[PDB]
RNA sequence: UUGAUGUCACGGAACCUUUGUUGUCUUCGACAUGGGUA
């Protein structure tokens, strides 16, 4: 038993994305995927292109 | 297209340094033209 809450989000002001990296570099180790962690994040379809 | 008991990323000024500058009197006299004649 679960009731969903619609939410939307209005963004006042121009939002900062994260650069897309492979999934390899997804972890602590990487710096820039750490420091992009507050930011929105940019999705690839196919990992290629 | 996240994962979850832990995110100060509104935690970080694209910032700092380079002269569109330099040189020149709004001045002034000899031609122009191609043959024609035998």
């Amino acid at each position: 038993m679960t009731t969903t809450m619609k939410i939307s989000i209005e963004f006042l002001e121009p939002f900062r994305m994260t650069k897309w990296q492979e999934s390899t570099r997804r972890n602590k180790n990487n710096k820039e995927f750490v420091r992009g962690q507050a930011f929105a994040r940019w999705h690839r379809n196919k990992k290629d292109n």
